[PDB]
């Protein structure tokens, strides 16, 4: 019972779901307990055909059938989930719910300043998804193109992702934070055709530069046609390049509201999104379609517990992989509406998560602890002042929760009355890799519980490279066996893909995390084992940013390193141009 | 009985169909009696997804199912026929029916002068639609190109229209008759990747200038990269631009006969067609191609024994849709008329009738007023007793040609169907079906499947209810082969059709309807602006304005407005107040102008 | 009994098939007996749709079912199998293989040396062809293009083929015997965007230089955009131009070992394969995907009697049809092994067949008469060292196999206890036409028997141009009607296509070759009828060869043709008649000179056996040349040429007869 290898483990109660959360569930769960967790979780381990097979027809819409549900090695790095199908995210994601019902309610939109809040319908989505898409086929995107999104967290960013997987071209999105150079190492690297960006964003009250950035780097991406500029701000001063430059409303005008989507391969690109990585510049890591489609709807479904009349709000940025799956595919596959937050947790003050939450009634919201240690500790007293009785689930992302802020995040947002699902995934997975599920997982506090469906989690011995049996046990964290919505490679870089994930262990999936393994077997992140730091949520590179020092020339040696900081859990100006101000 | 309001009907005796059109008609009809066609076409309206889904599947086949019949509305502009099914335009014309008889005649071509005339069997037809096909794909053309033709009414314009479909790519055809500029700004437009035209055509004996034309206008058309020449005349002056021009019978000649055809989307444009600054109203394939099977069956009385001639050019949209889609769909011959009625005789059409005994025959009431005024005693030279159905389009055809193309041509025994539509419908809207509607002479009688038609008050904008009754003619509910917009100008297609009066297609025609539901069309409207809901007389604003003595002349005009949809720009601080206090005592007060070629100024 | 026209066929005694090739084969046959097999043809005949749509839904996995069995006609040339339907040739061959057995092996490649082989698994064969494709695929390679393969017979031919063929595109492939000017216009017909090749080849254990050619040639070759280059001997003194050339390892090595396989129609070409004719240019036979894909594996399996169980070795080059056919499509397609010899029979010694038989216990063997003379003349005693027991079924192809070799090949490599098929076909149709099935059909040595699935063959009268009725008869071979794999096109020049085959005799395929049928049916090859020499099975363009010597300056004209050689079946030889010269002591080094010239021009196979130096080639009042006249004067029939007063210079003719006795043997 008492663990002299895992620490974090002694001493603590399981924490049973509030009887709150399954007043508060619309329909019967979508598992009854934690045994038949287990049986589902002990066939996708050893039956992933006759598990994922149905789930993948169940919930997605498909062009063509599968023959194959699983091909392919971690060792060899030819993994492919549901060879020879077809269908379209878009679709998926849009027109088979706008069909069903075009006005329930796609994208709660909530601006930097609640009075430009606005609600796109499943039907409106379609039609403005379609309009975009005409342009972008009107540009000569087609299949196969990369097209670069450079837009603020709010609608027209899912409508430039939504738009582009129409046409069957991937779309790579880029954090509204980074710098020129960011945005030209990106767009350079996946040779992007076009451009979705903005004239300028709203954050926190104060105008962002956004289509200047984008000018800054575009000088040095040539293989960029042609751009799309959203009017945010209608700053008539901001100039436009003649012949490449082109206004979203006046373009969108041109074309109807409806265009058939494009259908793409089980194992076709949905997108690419740009990591840091412990060595080498920024890498793109790519997403099959159907794999990362379904982990997103799969997880989204049993972790968090969502059912057609839930409201799910994500509060991340769709710059990173926590956005592409929780904000944007994963709600909408399933049919239910998400909240597009673009502005911060602190403007205009910091009851704003709460007021948009009492607004909409949403069941579900989803965080990173950094924003928790925030309004711990300047937004507490606002709280209590909207009502948060609509909430059921409660979930973490992105880094370690403490226990403390754990109870924090249960009793003070939560009321003692819903569950938390603390996830553990990368934007290598695609979607949770070991999270309790709502409902049915009791909880303790920091423990990410236990590993999900098609996820065979292991411990590795870091010096012997043997795995672990037995539980009371730490090492590296790494998965036995390949997950459909597991990333398939870097752009045109499969060595670097395979040196990384696949090499360092053969046989194996490695994390890059450390974690410890109790007598119940839930699982405890303890961090990563390579060079990366994460600060507030943020994956960065160290080499990347002695880099950026050692471009000053003033600068003879750089040494970075990542220490403990109660805000944001962990030459300046050079830093902050090669990279970006986070 | 009496009409009020309808004068055109009173006193016109109903005109049952003659016994010889059901004696004539090779199988039994495919409607039995005017309460059947009711039956069907209130589930038309009701239930279009039961009706018009089983006829899908029955007339086209599919190289991908659909999954929903129908999508959108008309307001938003969205509408979409059969979601998510894939098929070919020249699998549906040509392949299937050339596999089944490939020996059945398709195209019967009569040139402009006999001596040139022959017939393509649907073999023949997939053969040469193979091989142009091939021609314009190793030139790369491919799905989402345009291509356009420049071709005089002829089996080489069929070819070519059927050839561009099969690999996915959208046909812009231009008419003959169009002068340079009018090529270069319809090429333009569509940014056509590619040109089919032949050196020099022939009319009424007379040779013209088509090659010519081209190159003049080619100067200022960029896109083209290449020209595919056919040899109609083989005039060696001609001159091909080397690198750019080549010639069709070399090209084909080094291709085989089948090439496989290419699927595209339901909702993939089929064509686009420039109206007579022209616009280029874009057709879905699915539904495009469903309404002009599904008339041509229904309207005509057309089965696979029968001959269809109609005396139009692909040129316009009833080339397109009853010279060629139409009929091929079905797998009936048809017959492809490169001349004029009057050469080398005004007996032309009636010798071409008694040739090949055509059953069905398609013409406008122009060429009806020709021949009555200079060739009237010729009809009676030729035997015309293959004719059933005789069709009246594009115009209104007066109850004395009603009776004249009655007589003289339907010598009393045939059944006339006066065929209402437009460009943008893609087929019959109004229109009498042949063995089961009797017809008022001058009236087009009851609206077809899947058309749901009403008249509006023009400046109340509210339907009409009851008969005997005139008004503004609209269409309830979008239909398969409604056009989808305008080629990269979808803001004129929705302020053109569905923002005049919102929930409604407007035709931009007058119509009236009677105490039996016959309607009779009245003619073009005054087209009028719609400012917020008030509709205004652009021609009304001019005349008020000139009233004033101080106006030299006043131009009004309409342009979209992002407020009010529509707003008034008149060209003609003191006097403008005065001229608009002239306009709002003379029309009213919401008639005053927003502001005092033009629209393309106002609208930058 | 006795034939009046048909000689071969007298006092020929049917051979049955052993018994112990039953007992040897793996499971019951795929057919029963001989009468099974006449009611199966005579459906593929008269009832296509209902014999061939059920088999190829069977033997094919389809992306998109077809709803057309057969279209098209001959005389027409618009021919077309399965319309409709959509698959792809790559995943046929590996993909679901891998995924049934991905361990199962599929290419036994046994190199110029036997230390450098290997085996690649169907899971090996999916990950290096994804990977590649996936190359190619950054390239902007897409359906619809054309990539040309210059490559040894090994793994990495087999490995672009299937790569290119995975994307949708058509691949052309470059026999390495040929030089830099043949590459330069196969590679510029087809306009292809994109080159695999390798830096060096071994054959016989000499190093031949590959990259090397491929850059002389590529000076001229606009169309292609980069070249993927395989290092086989990792020479580092081989140049790779920059910004065209990238090594095969660098390039593969960023990309996954799973791409997916794009859909193709039935009739897409899935590749062009340049012949040679009665041209003087290489014309690019056009094959589709799903008709030519079941010929291969229909054939495979019902001629050469091919289980899951067996393994086959085609000692042939994917350069020429065999290979394509019968050692990558038709067996991988059956998802078999199939042995990938890049050597040649002779190194390390005559005995290297029958070591990579007994090696990898082979069960079929499919090889040209022209080695069998040679291992026949020099490697007899090599087969008593090797237990060649795991044969069944012995193919001959390319080239009439006279009633000696094929007992021959009978006794010592059969043992006696195996079947012989001897194969008749040709590059444009695809697959098998007329061939003894295994366990099935007595063979008549030196006969090809019956006519194979789909295949209505006719005689036809050549005075008359009328099908001959009734058996014991001779004429031009034809075929009545179009089968699945026959070739569709020559690329972009129909017309050739349609007077070269179908024109010539309206309503039928004219296979160039004359035939003769026996009284029990038994069809009996009697060669060429247009004049094509084929020497130790490579086709050959006899007016080809004409052109290079002409290219020489010196040559005032050539005239080129075909004789029997007891080596190479066949021989060119070649007439030369020099501008300026009638210098005697040049004789023997302008000889060498004209060979060489052949040898760069178009590559060493094709340099003739003998130069005849003459003063004036035999001509007529036109002033064509008269090559009857040099044929039957190399063929020692002097005699038998008639009246010559037709000729405008008669007396030429005694110089060419004297030219021929002087120069031939020396
Ligand atoms: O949340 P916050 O209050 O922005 O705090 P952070 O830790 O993210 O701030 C780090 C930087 O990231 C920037 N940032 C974070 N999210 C951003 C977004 N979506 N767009 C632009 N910049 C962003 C902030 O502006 C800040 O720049 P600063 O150093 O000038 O303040
Ligand atoms: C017995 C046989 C193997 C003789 O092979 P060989 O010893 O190479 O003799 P060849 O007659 O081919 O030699 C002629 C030239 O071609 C060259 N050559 C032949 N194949 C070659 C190849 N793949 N790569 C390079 N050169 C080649 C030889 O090197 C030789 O050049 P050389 O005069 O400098 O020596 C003969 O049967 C053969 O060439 N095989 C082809 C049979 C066949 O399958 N035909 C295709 C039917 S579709
Ligand atoms: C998600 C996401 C965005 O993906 P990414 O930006 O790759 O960051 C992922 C990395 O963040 C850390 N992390 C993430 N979730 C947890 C958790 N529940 N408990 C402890 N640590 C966690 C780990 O180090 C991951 O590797
Ligand atoms: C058709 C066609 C070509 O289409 P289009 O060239 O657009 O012309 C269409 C216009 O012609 C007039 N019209 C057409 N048919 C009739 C008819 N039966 N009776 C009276 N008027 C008719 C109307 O004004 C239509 O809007
Ligand atoms: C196959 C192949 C090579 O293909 P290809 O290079 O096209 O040459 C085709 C010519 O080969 C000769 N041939 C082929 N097989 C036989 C045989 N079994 N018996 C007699 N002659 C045969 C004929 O002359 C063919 O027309
Ligand atoms: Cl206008
Ligand atoms: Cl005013």
């Amino acid at each position: 019972q008492t663990h002299n290898v895992v620490h974090e483990a002694n001493g603590v109660k399981l924490r049973e779901t509030p009887k709150e959360f399954f007043e508060r569930q619309p329909n019967k769960g979508h598992i009854h307990d934690v045994n038949q967790y287990k049986q589902m979780y002990e066939q996708s381990i050893k039956d992933p055909q006759g598990f994922f097979g149905p789930l993948a027809k169940e919930l997605l819409s498909w062009d063509h059938d599968f023959h194959t549900v699983k091909s392919g090695t971690l060792k060899n790095g030819d993994a492919a989930w549901f060879l020879g199908g077809e269908l379209n995210a878009s679709y998926n994601c849009v027109d088979r719910h706008a069909f069903a019902n075009p006005d329930k309610p796609a994208l709660i939109c909530e601006a930097d300043d609640e009075k430009d809040s606005h609600i796109l319908t499943y039907g409106d989505l379609l039609r403005e998804v379609s309009k975009v898409a005409g342009v972008l086929q009107s540009w000569g995107i087609k299949k196969g193109d990369t097209v670069a999104v450079y837009l603020p967290m709010n609608a027209q960013a899912i409508i430039a992702m939504l738009a582009i997987a129409r046409l069957g071209a991937a779309h790579s999105v880029i954090f509204a934070g980074f710098s020129a150079g960011s945005i030209k190492d990106r767009v350079n690297d996946a040779s992007c055709k076009a451009l979705i960006t903005c004239d300028e964003g709203k954050r926190g009250g104060r105008t962002t530069n956004i289509k200047k950035l984008c000018d800054e780097a575009l000088v040095d991406c040539p293989t960029v046609e042609k751009v799309l500029v959203y009017k945010r701000t209608n700053n008539p001063e901001i100039h436009l390049t003649e012949g490449r430059d082109y206004y979203w409303d006046v373009e969108t005008a041109k074309f109807p509201g409806y265009l058939p989507p494009v259908s793409v391969n089980s194992e076709d690109p949905l997108f690419l999104l740009y990591t840091s990585g412990s060595t080498g510049t920024p890498k793109g890591v790519v997403h099959s379609t159907a794999g990362y489609l379904l982990g997103a709807a799969l997880s989204t479904k049993y972790i968090f517990d969502i059912h057609p009349e839930d409201i799910l709000f994500t509060a991340g940025d769709v710059g990173w992989i926590t956005g592409h799956t929780y904000a944007l595919y994963g709600p909408l596959l399933l049919g239910v509406p998400t909240i597009i937050f673009e502005g911060t947790p602190a403007y205009p003050d910091y009851g704003r998560f709460w007021q948009i939450v009492e607004k909409h009634k949403a069941t579900h919201f989803y965080v990173a602890p950094t924003a928790l240690r925030l309004l711990r500790k300047a937004g507490e007293q606002e709280i209590a002042k909207y009502d948060l009785s609509s909430l059921r689930t409660l979930g973490s992302v992105g880094e370690p929760i403490s226990p403390d802020i754990w109870e924090w995040y249960n009793e003070f947002v939560g009321k003692n009355q819903c569950h938390i699902s603390d996830t553990y995934w990368q934007t290598e997975s695609g979607s949770h890799l070991i999270a309790p599920l709502a409902g049915v997982v009791p909880n303790k506090p920091g423990s990410a519980s236990y590993p999900f469906f098609g996820i065979d989690a292991a411990l590795i011995d870091p010096v012997t490279g043997v795995e672990i049996e037995g539980n009371d046990a730490e090492g590296v964290l790494a998965i036995k066996d390949h997950w459909p919505s597991m990333a398939r490679t870097v752009y045109k870089n499969h060595t670097k893909y395979m040196d990384t994930y696949m090499n360092p262990y053969p046989g194996y999936y490695f994390t890059g995390d450390g974690a410890a393994r109790d007598h119940d077997g839930y699982y405890w992140i303890r961090g990563r084992v390579d060079d990366v730091v994460n600060v507030s949520g943020h994956r960065l590179s160290t080499a990347e940013i002695e880099a950026a020092l050692i471009e000053d020339k003033k600068v003879s040696e750089a040494a970075v390193v990542g220490i403990h900081d109660d805000i944001t859990g962990q030459l300046v100006l050079q830093v902050r141009k090669t990279i970006g101000p986070f």
